[PDB]
Order: C-alpha cells, then sequence, then structure tokens
C-alpha cells in the first residue's frame, strides 16, 4: 500500500508539498490541516502566480482529489494537541506551518498511527537529513529536520568538491527569492532589514551557514560561512560559494567533478546547465541545485567560485518527499 | 491641565495636541507630516513595534526618502516641531491612555477601530477628537475641501478612504460645472499593506494573490463613500479598484456622463480654475507629462493630468489624476486636526 | 488539402508567440522564418520564455527548425524587404510581426510568386482592418490586411455583444496594459516622454487611438467610443476597462447573461468568462481575445454599465493572427 | 580664447570647462553631479535625444527624484554653477565639435568610443582631455584614491567600470592591512541600459532575457580591471556579476584569503580608520542596518556593511559594499576631471 503522509500548514512549501507528493505513485496524502477555508486551499493549490495552474477537484464529501491521492481529508485546527492525524491513519508527517520548529513542539504530532515527522526547516535539538548528502546516516528516528532550502542546495556541492579536492576554507552567499517571513512595504518586523519593502530592495540577511553544515557534513561545519541576500524575485534562488581547496583546481577539472556527481552520487538532486539558462528557466525544476557550468571559475592554485541555481520552493518540496518515500522504508 | 504647567507649557498659545496611533505606512507618514506643522505638537504615538525600530522606520523610507527624527534621552522622540513625543506600546485601548501627554485630538491609524463605537473609546479626559485614517461605520465622514466646512463638534469622524479623497473634489467641481448625471471609477492603485507578498490565505482570494506580479480587481464602496460627502451624488456613481505592482502612488479614472455639453478646453479650463480658487492647496494640475513616481510625496488629495482629458458626444468624459495614497492623504489628516481643533 | 503554408516576418515578443501558436495547429505548416537573431539565439528565445515558460523545439542536421506539426522551417535572416525571399520556401500567407512595415504600400513589398498574402501584427496606415469574431466575415479577399491592435480586439468584442444586445450610445475604454518593447528599461531618451521613464518602476498613461480603431471594424460606433492606456509594471496580460452608456436599461444579471451566452454563441473560443475570481498571472497564455471579468461587471442609474476583461496581449492576439491566417486561406 | 573675452569671461579664473557627451544615465548623473561643483562649468552636451526631452530627463527621475534645470531663450541650459550650456545633437564624433564652446575636458558617457582609438578624436583646439565612463581598450585606468596620483598628465583616460570603482578601494585597504593571497568577487547589481525589458534578441543570451523578472549571470573582467589600477593584485582576483531587478544601486560581495589573520573586529577597524583617512569621501561605513534603496544618490565608491562582515579559519573574510553604481560612479567621474585639470 502507498505510504501515508499528512501535510501540516497550507502556506508555500505546504503548498508545493502538496503538489510533489500528489504526483509520486508510492505516496498518499491522506490528510491537509490548513488554517484557509476549504475553498480557499483548493483555489491556492490550483493556481499560482509563479508556478502555474494544477489539476484538483472536490469529491462530494469534501474530500480533496489530487493526482494520486484521492481521498484527502481537510482538517483546520490551529492547536497541535487537538490535531489528530490518526483519524485518516497518516504515519509520516510533513511538518509545513513554521511554528514548531523543534523537537520538543514537533513531538506532539507522534500519536497513534502516526509515527514520523518531517519537519520543513532547521529545527531546534533535532536530528537533521539531507537528501543526497547524510541521508544515508538515518536510522529510525521519529522526528527529523530537512533542513532549509539554502543548504540543501550548497551541501552538494560542498560535499562533492570535498570529496574531489579537500575544502580547506568556503564562504557561501545566497541571493535568495523573497520569501513570506519578508514586508511587502516599510513596516514593524524582529529584523529591521526585513521591515523593508521586498519588492524595492536589496536585503542582507543572516542565515546560520556554518550551524547547518556542521549537522549534515560535519567536518566542514567549523570551515564554512556565509549569508544570504533577499531580492525582488517571488521564487528560485542562487547559490554563490567561494571554495579554497588543499588539491589545485581548474575550471576544467571542477566542471568535470560536478558533471561526475550528477551522473552518480547525486543522480536526480544535482544537474549542471550547460545552455545559459536564468532564474525564472528553473521555476518548478526538481533539483536541490543546478550548478552553472560556463560560470565556473578558478584564481591562484587552489581557488574556485561555483554557482547553482535552486527553486527554493519546488526543490527542496522534492526533497521533502523524497525523504518521506526514503524514511517510511529505512 | 497641571502637567502642562509642569512642563513650561502656556495652554493659551499651546500647539494643537495630536497623538498617533498605530505607526504603519499611514501612522508613519502622519509623524513626518505632523511633525513639520509649526501650529501641531505630536504629544504621544503609540506603536505596537519596538521603539527603536519605530525610530528606524520614521527614518528611512524605500519609497519617500530620508527624515531627521533623534531619540531624547528619556526615550521620547524629537521630530521637526515636535520634541517630546511620548511613546506606547499598548494593543488595548482601554488601557491606553493618551490623557497622560494631554491629547486633544487622535489620529488613529492602526486600522482596527474604524467604527463610531470602537473608536470612541479613545474619549477620556484631555481627548475630545478623533480623526480615524479610513471610512468607518455609522461614523460622520468628512473630505477637507467637499465637505469639512459641514463639520459641527463631532467628537469621532472619519477621513474617508485615500480614493474618495482623490474622487470627490473632482467629482465636486465637475458636477458644479457641468451636472453629473452618472459616473464610474477605476482607481489603478499601488499595493498595501492589505495585501500579500507570496500567493497565501486571504479572506479576499484575489488580495491573497502576490501583490508584485499580479494586477488584482478589488471591491470597493464607492457610491456609498460619495453618498457621505457629496449625498446628491451617491445613487449616480460608482466603481471599483484595481491592485497593481507598484510600492505607492495610485490614479483615479472618472468616466463622467454630465447633463450641460463639454470639451477637453472646458474640462481643463473649470478643473484648472478650481485649483486656484475653491481648492488651492488640495487639487493640483499636470501639465508637464509626469508619471506615477514623479508624485511621491505630492500633498494633494488630486492631480489633473491635464493632457489625457478626452471628451465624446458632447456629454461625456474622462478624467484621470495622480495621488499619493499615503501622504496626500496624511496631509488631509493634519489638515483636518488643524480645522477640528479650531472651527 | 495539404496544409497552409506561411512565414513569419520578425523574431521579436509576437514572432515568437506566433510561431508558438502556429507550430501547434495542424492545419499550418510554417516554412520560413525571418530573424534579425542569430539562428542558436532564435531556437533558445523559442524555447524559453521568462512568462510563457518552456517550448520543445529542435535543429535539424539542415539547420532547419522542427516544432511540432511544422519540420522544415527554413530560417532566413535578411532586414531589407525587397531582398527576403519567401517564394523560396513556397510561402502562400505572411504574418508580418517587425513593426516596421505597419502599412498598405511598405508590406505589399512581400507580395512575389508563391506569397498573396500578408496579415500585418498590428494597425497599418491605408490597411483593411480585420479582428477575427467582430468584422472578419466582411473579409473580401484582400491581399494585405491588418489584425489591429491587441487592445481593440479584446475591446471590439465587448463592445460588438453589448451593444447588439443593448444599443451603445457612448463609451470610455482605459486599457491597464502590461509593457511591451516600445517602452524603456530605464529614464533615457524616447520620442514619448511619458514611455522615457523606466517601466517597471511607473504608471504611464499613454494615447492609443480606440476611435480610429473602432471605426475600421465596428464603424457606427467609432464616433461613439474613445479611451486611453495606462502602462504598468507587469510583463504580459492586460485588462480592459469599459465604461458603457446604453440606450436599453441594464442590470448586473443582464449584462452578465448577455456577455455568457455570447461566449457560448457568436465567440465561442474568442470571448470567455471567468466566474473563479482569478488574477493576471492566471491568464498567462490563455487564447482568448478577452475573458470577462464576471463578480465585478456592475451598472449604475438604468443605462450605464462598467465591464472588465482580461487578454493575455501577446497570445491571445497570436491565436487570433493564425485564426485569420486559416480563416482568408480558404475565403 | 577670443569666445571667453566675448562672453565676459577672465580665463585667468574661470572654472575648469567641461564638455558631457551622451545623455544616458550616466550622462545625465554627472550633467547633475558637475552642475553642483563651484570650480566647474558645463558649456556644452552632446545629445541625441530632443532637446526638450533632455531638460525634461534631467529635470525628473525614477529613482533620483526632481531636479532644477532651466532653458534659456538661447537655447542654452542652465543648471546649477552652469548657466550657459550649448547643447549639440551630432553622433558623428568627427563632426562634434566642442572647441567652439571652449572645453577643456570631455566626459564621454556614449558607450560608443570606449577605446583609446576612438576617444583621441575628441582632441582638438581647446579639447587637451578625455574621461570615458567606462574601460577601454588601451587607455591609461585611473580609479579616484587607489592610483590616480600616479596621472601624468595623460590625454585620454578611463574612469574604470562602476564595479571596480567600489572593489579597488575595498582591495587597496584590505591589502595594505593583511596581505591579500586570493580574493573572488560578486557583484549583485543592478539592471542598466544594456539589458532587455522583455525577453527578445541580445548578443549575450542571459541579458536577452527580461530584466525585472530574472536573476542574470554575467561575465565581467576583474582580473584585467584590477590589472590596471593594483597591479600586484590583478592575477590573484576574479569575479563575476548577477543583475538583478533593481533599477539603481548595486552590492560588491568580496570573499578574501590573506596572509595575515584577521576578525571581524580587525576587519572592521581597518575599513572605518581608512575610511577617516586615506579614503575620507570615496569609502564609507553603515552602521545602521540600511537596505539598497537607502543609498539612492549616494556620493561614495563603496559603503562597507560592517555588521555582515564574517571571518573563519583564520585567513578568510567576506565583505559587502553598497554602491550606487550611477551617481558614486558620476561624482568620481568629476572628482577625476577637478583632478586632471589642475595635477
Ligand atoms: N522557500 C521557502 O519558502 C522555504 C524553503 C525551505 C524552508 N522553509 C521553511 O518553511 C516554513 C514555512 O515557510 P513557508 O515558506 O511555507 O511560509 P508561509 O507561506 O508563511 O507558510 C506558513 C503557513 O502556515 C500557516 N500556519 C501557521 N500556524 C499554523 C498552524 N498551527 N496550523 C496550520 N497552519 C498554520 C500560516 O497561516 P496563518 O497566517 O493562518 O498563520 C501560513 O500560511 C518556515 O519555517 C520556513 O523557514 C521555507
Ligand atoms: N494608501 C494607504 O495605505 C491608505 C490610505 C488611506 C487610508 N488607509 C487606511 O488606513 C488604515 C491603516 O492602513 P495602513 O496602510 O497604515 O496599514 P498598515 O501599514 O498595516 O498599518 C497598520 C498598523 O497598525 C498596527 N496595529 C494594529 N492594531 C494595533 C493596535 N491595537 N494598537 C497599535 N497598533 C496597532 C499594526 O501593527 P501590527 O502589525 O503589530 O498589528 C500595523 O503596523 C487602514 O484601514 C487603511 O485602509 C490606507
Ligand atoms: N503585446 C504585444 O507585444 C503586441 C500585441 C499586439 C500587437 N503588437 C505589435 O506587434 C509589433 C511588434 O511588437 P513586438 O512586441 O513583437 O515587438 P518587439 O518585441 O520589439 O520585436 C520586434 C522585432 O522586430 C525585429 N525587426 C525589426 N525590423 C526587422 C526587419 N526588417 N526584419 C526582421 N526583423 C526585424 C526587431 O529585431 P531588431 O532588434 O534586430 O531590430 C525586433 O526583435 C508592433 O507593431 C506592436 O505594436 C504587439
Ligand atoms: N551604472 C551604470 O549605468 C554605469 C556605471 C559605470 C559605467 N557605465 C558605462 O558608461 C557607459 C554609459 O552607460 P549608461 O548606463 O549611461 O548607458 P545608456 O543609458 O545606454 O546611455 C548611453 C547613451 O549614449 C547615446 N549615444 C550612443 N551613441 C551616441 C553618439 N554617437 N553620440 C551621442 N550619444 C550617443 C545613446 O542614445 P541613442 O539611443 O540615441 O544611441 C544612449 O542614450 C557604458 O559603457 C556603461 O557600461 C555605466
Amino acid at each position: 500500500m502507498p505510504i501515508r503522509i499528512a501535510i501540516n500548514g497550507t502556506g508555500r512549501i505546504g503548498l508545493c508539498a502538496i503538489r510533489v507528493a500528489s504526483q509520486r505513485k508510492d505516496i498518499e496524502i491522506v490528510a491537509i490541516n490548513s488554517t484557509a477555508e476549504l475553498e480557499t486551499l483548493l483555489h491556492l493549490i490550483r493556481h499560482d502566480s509563479v508556478h502555474g495552474h494544477f489539476e484538483a477537484q472536490l469529491n462530494a464529501d469534501r474530500t480533496l482529489n489530487i493526482g494520486h491521492s484521492k481521498n484527502i481529508l481537510v482538517l483546520s485546527e490551529r492547536d497541535i494537541n487537538k490535531l489528530d492525524f490518526s483519524a485518516a491513519n497518516a504515519e509520516i508527517i510533513i511538518e509545513c506551518t513554521g511554528k514548531f520548529n523543534s523537537l520538543e513542539a514537533s513531538s506532539a504530532h507522534l500519536k497513534n498511527s502516526v509515527k514520523k515527522v518531517i519537519i520543513s526547516a532547521p529545527a531546534q535539538n533535532t536530528p537533521t537529513f539531507v537528501y543526497g548528502v547524510n541521508h544515508k546516516n538515518y536510522h529510525n528516528e521519529s522526528v527529523i529536520s530537512n533542513a532549509s532550502c539554502t543548504t540543501n542546495a550548497s551541501a552538494p556541492l560542498l560535499k562533492i568538491l570535498d570529496e574531489a579536492f579537500k575544502v580547506e576554507n568556503a564562504l557561501l552567499t545566497t541571493i535568495h527569492s523573497y520569501t513570506n517571513d519578508q514586508n511587502l512595504l516599510d513596516t514593524k518586523h524582529k529584523d529591521i532589514r526585513r521591515a523593508r519593502a521586498a519588492g524595492l530592495n536589496l536585503i542582507p540577511t543572516s542565515t546560520g551557514v556554518s550551524k547547518a553544515i556542521s549537522l549534515v557534513l560535519p567536518h566542514l561545519g567549523p570551515k564554512v560561512t556565509g549569508l544570504a541576500i533577499r531580492v525582488p524575485t517571488p521564487n528560485v534562488s542562487l547559490v554563490d560559494l567561494s571554495l579554497n581547496f588543499k588539491k589545485s583546481v581548474s575550471k576544467a577539472s571542477v566542471q568535470h567533478a560536478l558533471k561526475d556527481a550528477c551522473k552518480h552520487a547525486f543522480k536526480g538532486v544535482v544537474s549542471i546547465d550547460e545552455e545559459r539558462l536564468v532564474s525564472s528557466d528553473f521555476i518548478s525544476s526538481p533539483f536541490s541545485a543546478i550548478v552553472i557550468d560556463d560560470q565556473i571559475m578558478t584564481i591562484g592554485e587552489k581557488n574556485a567560485k561555483v554557482l547553482a541555481w535552486y527553486d527554493n520552493e519546488m526543490g527542496y518540496s522534492e526533497r521533502l518527499i523524497d525523504m518521506a518515500q526514503y524514511i517510511a522504508q529505512n
């Protein structure tokens, strides 16, 4: 029988996760919890200003029908203690609200049938896994973190380039689309930079790169750091790695080491663009990272710059469900 | 009054004491406007923002630029002519007390008490008047230059919407010149904090959609609003709004059927004439072929686009006018505070 | 029964759209394209669009293009219309999409040998003008025609429908329009000092000859309708806004019904209705000349109504281009 | 000199006479900058725009706001300290004659003569010096505050790119403090007039794509540019640019490997220290947590983002800095004109 999952929270990642899971034959969405009215949640699933239209229907009994999940229960309960996925016999939760990004909080989902919780974000005191990077070290933990979108795109490249060349140090900048933690106009915010209109401004913003890499590539954590700059695009982001290696490198050798890993250890996770595309071309791309082959450069013997695209919504949502598949069986 | 005397203030020569409630877009702009009026003193601001964030947001604006503002050793703000602004942070209107700073008039800018019943909760001790920065249930409504002269000491009023402040003066002028039989109004409007940055939950499933990516039709009670300030015209006018991807500055589009015949010439004349007389400082004319960004921080309720006036079939005209939905409206707010404090 | 052999002149926005539309029409064969772009660049642009998405397109060994049902597209690169010879691929009809030959005199230069018919992707001086579903049945074998502007294609249907139902006494049009390649990215030289200003930052009023356009296709209504455009910071999809005075009384209900009805009958596949409260980005790539916004129809007094309608100013119009190519090849 | 005397000008006390060639973004900004320098006189502008359009574009800017400019009865422009600007409209550089107005120095802002050979065609009679508003083949290159003191009377010079004016000072300061071993540079850059509004033909198939919708990686010759102004560092630095949907204001991102050990503290100290001394008026520090729009019209070649400096692994640092790619660069252009007119 398909793996029975429930989606908690229907903002950006919630909506993407639904749409991704709906296209996986080996998955069944049995429930969704949404603070949106039912009709609104349907509307939002169907119609996206960035990703386009999607086929979704309502059954007479007021369940949703989307691709291979034909009987989705819809719930609307903010309080996690009253929320009961058991009712639909959910095995695994993808937690997408942003309000329970900790081990303590998200454990509350574990009840009758519910045995596993994947958090759509970094999470306090929470074992953290990134498909293709350290996911094979999964050992039946009941509550995990799928990390940030930026780690899913950065950690692969770091692994690959470390295994090929040994990373001594690296600096990361992510040029990131604006997300719902930002403001439409200049108003109150706990961060006085993200207070400012997202669509008008370049907005530097601190992001815990060292800590993130520590969880999934511990030997590299103390050697890598960086930051983010939020920019006026609605989706699709760009990671910019500046790396110092132990072994000498060239444009050619870095290119080769990346292409090779896309054929082997990172098939379906990392890709290469040779066609000189731009951000909008990666809307809805399933990859954790698409390397920008023609812009790879080196300087001196040991240093290189590597760029890669990632759809911070869909790429990550693909990985969410990939990981659901993976931990349902292992 | 003893608190006035203790601070060396003479109540008889005193500037008009106002407090600003809410420090979002309109609160912020109202602060900036009032700070530059010599006859006004902002004596208190209530803000859910951290103090230092409030300061920051006053000082720096992605659209409007930089503003001089300081913080005094005692945690009061110092901006222009308002050197001792008490800052509060109390969401509960019943616990909030602007009497402490001897506020006469409240500029209500939260968007949460847009009703006679709700905003009346402000009235205590020194506080006698309340101007709501939006349309408001069961609330006497005034628009500067349209019907503000009918004001008769009401203790809680509404300053209408930004669109009504732009549309009503135009409607009045053109009605008095040509008699409006009917009119349809579209406002092409900058996006506001009423909207969403990305596609997510909202009670209106249009405004649920990403504000910076979409044209977004949206219903707005034109007939009702006009009824309040120009009652004869209320039954004759209606319209809607389209939110578009600009952060500020909006455009009102009037398509009018008149009783008397018109030309482009005669419509231009009637509008310019009114800008010199009954609407000096409220309505203006643009003859310089400007675009939306040129009107950032314009003080006018409306700026007519003189070259794009068109008429057809003897009786019909299209009239466009710019307005800075934030600063023009805020200018009127404080104009109204000056007005109701004295008259 | 062999497919109608067409060539596309110019590969900017409409050119690219027209290629992609025609490529999906079984009854059409694109035999040639003329492009000032390098071949590889034209291919790149056909394949990848920041608004409309990816498109399957290939290059054959011989350096022809292969796209859907047009498998051998000759690719030319000649700017001078006199030296350009579409006869070499046996083209019957030209879709003129450069913007540089929008007149009878100029575009006539395409007529040689196999080439008998020219559809201009824009208004055109002294040029018989036709709008699918509006006056296209009055086509009488003219060899050079105009497919009007994108705004006329969206406005004229609505005007016809509402006229036939209620008798239009007067109407005023505003189109809230996406920016197009006649605008500037930043504040710089332009013959129109409003379109000189940065397109992505500004609301930009701009003069559009509505009366004249409607005169060509709905002559009785030309002297009764006029309006203007406001260019706005969106890359595609526009919005027409009609304020109408009628002879016969109307209601929200009656205007709605008259419009729904015409979508089922005289304007099937040309006009549509949205009842789902969508917004602009939802109509990206929509094939319709006009999608009425049902819920926002309003009336005031007895005789007056406002009507809004969406239109993808690129694709909607490009659909109509090829519709008209089909229509004049046979009639 | 006879034309000077006829107009009541004393050649021995006169302001430095410059002419501006091309009135796109940098031309326009250069006009506004120079107009406000008392030691400068703009004596001529050559513009492909219609005169009245040029005036309009000087006066009104969607990003930079409004500017005072007048047209004199005789068809000369009158802006700040430059009251009799001759306006020309001649695309052919060999027919253009800035001698007519007794220009000493040409600011070359068309983007079409970025080479020693091409721009030399300016040199006739009174015109002795040419500053190219871009990198330029076979052209001595100078960046104010980096190597401008090596200037030795060259008649044609390049003011480098906007990115080199921001990057080079930072590289110099940090090199002199810590020795740069290597560095990688990304510039997140506002879109410019070499890009497309919509997806259409371009020589670079990335810049072919809509500027307002896309992040657009783009190759920029960093090593070559640094080589010219800081030769020891040329072989040690490289990088690229990413064009993004903002109309103005850009961000340079340096990732540096040093010989001496560093901390956030020590990098901050070295940068601030330089801003007080060797780079007063050229480099600055932002301690106020600002964003891109706050630096519109900033005069500095670079503004360091003090709070976002990071270091790791003893030797490595990230350093960000804002720059207004239009006004910062334009400020330097005219600083250089002042400099080479005298030294
Ligand atoms: N690119 C990305 O978006 C991205 C990538 C990776 C990770 N993440 C992470 O994903 C999390 C969510 O981000 P997002 O992009 O999806 O933001 P979002 O669009 O704001 O999604 C959060 C949604 O959760 C809803 N919600 C909050 N509390 C709820 C509850 N108790 N029950 C049900 N729904 C609830 C909110 O609705 P209300 O308004 O009703 O509260 C909101 O619509 C964050 O931790 C973020 O860091 C995001
Ligand atoms: N163009 C315009 O923007 C415009 C023009 C004319 C009229 N108006 C109207 O004026 C009103 C204000 O709009 P706006 O654009 O300024 O909205 P806004 O930017 O969202 O500002 C509203 C602010 O009020 C605060 N607030 C809410 N409840 C509060 C309370 N109890 N005490 C103190 N502060 C509170 C909110 O802070 P929290 O987020 O912490 O709750 C928010 O920062 C609305 O009704 C609007 O329609 C707007
Ligand atoms: N929404 C719309 O875009 C829309 C809708 C309806 C009608 N139209 C009309 O369609 C026409 C074109 O609009 P558009 O948006 O497609 O224009 P565009 O995006 O500017 O593209 C026009 C193209 O024509 C090319 N061109 C010019 N002269 C040529 C020649 N002699 N041979 C071959 N190619 C040539 C140009 O190439 P170069 O760059 O090499 O000069 C350019 O790429 C205009 O009249 C416009 O009004 C547009
Ligand atoms: N932030 C920046 O934009 C920036 C910063 C530093 C350096 N630069 C460099 O400075 C140069 C100018 O850039 P920009 O942004 O100002 O570009 P721009 O906006 O395209 O300005 C160049 C102007 O020169 C005009 N022109 C072309 N040939 C001419 C001629 N023969 N005579 C007179 N005018 C002529 C063009 O008008 P027509 O359309 O009539 O040809 C155009 O308006 C470029 O090389 C650029 O890379 C730019």
